[PDB]
């Protein structure tokens, strides 16, 4: 289902172009996500895998088995990219990107 930023209240969102962003909850399936158990976080509408790189950019692409598309969900709300180690982040404008863990609330996420 949904992934909601702890700082901004905006939810994790993505489209068929593979662009990612956050928006207020709006019921659409672009805002729900599925975790099979293989490390991936797949968009409920598109089936694509949330993914990022060493530059900090974050997008979705069809799923390819790479550590890049594998995420770790900690109980403190961090969502960590296995390859880079950088943590999923966003800003009130609805930018999504990754940055070094810095303890910030913009790096926390309620996932249900
Ligand atoms: O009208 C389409 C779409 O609008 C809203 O979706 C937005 C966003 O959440 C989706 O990620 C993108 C996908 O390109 O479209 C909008 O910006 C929701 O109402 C959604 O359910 C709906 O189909
Ligand atoms: O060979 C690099 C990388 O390729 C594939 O991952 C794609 C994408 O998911 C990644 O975010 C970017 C990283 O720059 O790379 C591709 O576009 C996977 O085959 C992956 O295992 C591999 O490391
Ligand atoms: O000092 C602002 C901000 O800095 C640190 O957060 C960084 C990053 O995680 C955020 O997404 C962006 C949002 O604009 O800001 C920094 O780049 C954190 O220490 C944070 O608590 C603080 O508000
Ligand atoms: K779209
Ligand atoms: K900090
Ligand atoms: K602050």
């Amino acid at each position: 289902v949904t992934i909601r930023n702890a700082q901004t209240g905006r939810l994790l969102d993505s489209n068929y172009n593979g662009n990612v962003y956050t928006l207020p909850a709006n019921g659409g399936n672009y805002q729900r996500w599925t975790g099979p158990g293989d490390g991936t976080v797949r968009n409920a509408q598109t089936g694509r895998c949330l993914d990022s790189n060493y530059d900090g950019a974050v997008y979705t692409l069809p799923c390819n088995g790479g550590s890049y598309q594998k995420w770790l969900f900690y109980s403190n709300g961090y969502i960590q990219n296995v390859e880079t180690g950088r943590v999923l982040d966003s800003n009130y404008n609805g930018n999504v990107y990754t940055l070094p863990a810095n303890g910030g609330n913009y790096q926390k996420w309620y996932t249900g």
